């Protein structure tokens, strides 16, 4: 029943519910089946970096994902946010894993949205073990090594299957509003997604939902902790 | 019981609990009995500027207060911060009324946090009918023309007696870390406070408590909503 | 080398004006690669917000005044095609037979590539205000604002004036190693006139770092185009 | 003669021009003899990053100098800037060396400035430095590019840095510091940087400054000076 708009950095190519037949990121509007997808040369144990951006005058959703010395991967989209989400909303970082695993390191995270203003920023390079401006859902958890770890980690370090977790932020976010000339966000994020398989799963998203939103149950694997279903 | 840290404009002498004769701004450390007071030349009805500024180097609470074209008021207070409050707070803007009275109208209200870098910001220029990134208290409302009214206004814009009120950031703010190299907050709003009458009363306050921090009962008149006592 | 958007408050068709104000999207010649009416208010402050990103490769612009309906236009262009990697950044503005106030009373600007940054808030503008150049007519510190072109004593517009305010900076606008390359421009403006025939207008631009008014550019050509081609 | 005000990661002791006895931050107005300083345990090889504040409200500047896991060196002086430099001037940073000698390299470098009377504001930040940096006024030895780093003073193509060097990069707009009418106004600056040596005292620091718009590095300056001041008065 929550509304989700997200960027996935899908690690796992699931065919049987539409991704392409490589890892991507895409742009997913209520539905996992992405509207649109672009190539993502995911480069394990890596740091990458994830830039969305979004305004209400040219109404695209934008994704960059890149690693330092590779060609970046970039998604758009054209999309109103007013006709999708609730005008105030929570913003938030989701990852999962399923038969597949990988760590879901998350090293920073910002934000920034402004409604013309007014304005709410955030900004973590650091995570501390109680994060009192985030709400940690499912396995998610702050503080080892100053990180966000999205999905189950043991001491070891070595990432556990079939984990969902995610990280909201705190306060209610005006994403849009009527009355307003222009409204635009922007995020950024850090992460480290590392598997001993060969073959990661799944995910990283950064979403943007109804502000009472929760991990449905059973969203693991190719359901990055967004949606209940496949459809 | 709360922890309370707080800049007031007072425009209400009590002088049996110790404020001087006289409207003042001043700075209070657990206690509605100031550390620190300045006079204060308060302008009814006119639009005032207030500015409040720390950091954990000089480790000095600052305020200035202003109206166009007038001097400006200032007061400062040497206090660690670390050993007064919680590592997390609420941030917030606090304004009573008792026997006298006088509109305390908030038209903008910034403020911005840093710990190194961590960061939060946040800027209302505007405030809605249903602002949820604000936890309201007592007697606040918004939508009045936009503006944040702290304390009790009738339909014909008149301000009310024994009224209370108060609006805080929705989100905790991390204000103080041991392992932090540099901690800094400041703080802005703009407030307009009209008496139909002479002796209006009692104030406004922007203040940083404990993140569950209340109206404590009772706390009309002298204590700004601030304080469950004169001690 | 010019990319503007103009506040074109007077229809020269003439030379592709259409036959209303309009905004529009000029790049690198006065008639402009897109346009859209505007309902100008003469004599009400109103703002203007203009975006650019590399990742979209749109540039777009929104102009409002309060309790009215803003005009937006956009137009797709790659940047990298049509500026030197550093540029600098103004508003220029003009009258010519016809003519207005062409008062700036704030600006605002930002730029990022990839993270390096610069930005700027004029709010209020000072008599010697040493991190603009201005160039014409234009002037700072009455009331603390830019008037880009003449203004008597007491307040009327003089027609035939052009000038400019450009930020002392030079402005890194892409680089080919970027990830990301954003910029984005804000400003409040006052345009008035004592008839209705209002002219000719403001603009936001972006040229070479050495950029100066052209000769002959009072009038329809803004004070950004050496010709009308 | 310039008009500077300059935080000073000092990290050769003058003691005859009255450094202590130490490797030191301190606060210099007018003069390289600072009117405050603090001990600095200088990490040789090691990221460290500086942060240097002040407002008008309490007129105090004051720095912090860290590394990561020590603990940080902070200095701090009361001192009315609106009595001491003009209202607009230049930003910059400087290094030196002398006869000993280090890597002055500058890796990241944020400013902005606030001025009141609904607000004036200049914010840079620069975490590259790319070959030909337009916004940048690089004088004596200093050159961007190397690594996308800021290298004050000179080092030869095997990374190693050479004695009896200046150099100084400024921001290329003027800043408005301060104003008769202003209500509030404020700086801050933080600059990362890396000072690696062979030698065992090396020499002889980096500083953020603030100067009149025409500054340039005075005659003499190298070594002790920090490319700052024409001498030690
Ligand atoms: O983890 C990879 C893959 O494994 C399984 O098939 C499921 O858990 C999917 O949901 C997931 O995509
Ligand atoms: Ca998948
Ligand atoms: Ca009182
Ligand atoms: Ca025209
Ligand atoms: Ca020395
Ligand atoms: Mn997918
Ligand atoms: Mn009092
Ligand atoms: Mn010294």
């Amino acid at each position: 029943a929550d509304t989700i708009v997200a960027v996935e950095l899908d690690t796992y190519p699931n065919t049987d519910i539409g991704d392409p037949s490589y890892p991507h990121i895409g742009i997913d509007i209520k539905s996992v089946r992405s509207k649109k997808t672009a190539k993502w040369n995911m480069q394990n144990g890596k740091v990458g970096t994830a830039h969305i951006i979004y305004n209400s005058v040219d109404k695209r959703l934008s994704a960059v994902v890149s690693y330092p010395n590779a060609d970046s991967a970039t998604v758009s989209y054209d999309v109103d946010l007013d006709n999708v989400l609730p005008e105030w909303v929570r913003v938030g970082l989701s990852a999962s894993t399923g038969l597949y695993k990988e760590t879901n390191t998350i090293l920073s995270w910002s934000f920034t949205s402004k409604l013309k203003t007014n304005a709410l920023h955030f900004m973590f390079n650091q995570f501390s073990k109680d994060q009192k401006d985030l709400i940690l859902q499912g396995d998610a958890t702050t503080g080892t090594d100053g990180n966000l770890e999205l999905t189950r980690v043991s001491s070891n370090g070595s990432p556990q299957g079939s984990s969902v977790g995610r990280a909201l932020f705190y306060a209610p976010v005006h994403i849009w509003e009527s009355s307003a000339v222009v409204a635009s966000f922007e995020a950024t994020f850090t992460f480290l997604i590392k598997s001993p398989d060969s073959h990661p799963a799944d995910g990283i998203a950064f979403f943007i939902s109804n502000i009472d939103s929760s991990i449905p149950s059973g969203s693991t694997g190719r359901l990055l902790g967004l949606f209940p279903d496949a459809n």
